[PDB]
């Protein structure tokens, strides 16, 4: 149960390593203590790279996704592993 | 960066006993932080509001505050 700031730093590192990804939004609440992310990815490869790179630090639960010819937009939930 | 802004917010909160953060949301389009907070007093809320400036602009909605 790491501090929120430490988990955000971890997320920043993961994002810095994955250039075909951008964070569009983030939400957190004290009761659930999970990070809900809306992400934009240039391709399915870039999204999977983000998902893999977030482990084993986090457990990743994908939400809904919208795939179009210009990229993928979707939601992911990160919880501590 | 979002992480730097959270760190800034943490510093503000650590200096303001009487304030608790219940939830937070950020989006790129507004480049904005929406906070659900609990304050023990109007006094504590005003101290938070003042301490958050000039780093952030504070827009008030227990309640919701928006920091940009």
């Amino acid at each position: 149960h790491a501090p929120l700031v430490d988990r955000l730093s971890a997320l920043q590192n993961i994002l810095s390593e994955t250039p075909g990804i951008r964070l569009r939004a983030l939400s957190w609440d004290a009761a659930g203590n999970r990070l809900q992310l809306d992400i934009a990815a240039v391709s399915s490869r870039a999204l999977e790279q983000f998902t893999q790179r977030a482990q084993p630090r986090f457990r990743v639960r994908p939400g809904d996704m919208i795939t179009k010819p210009d990229g993928i937009e979707g939601q992911l939930t990160l919880e501590e592993n």
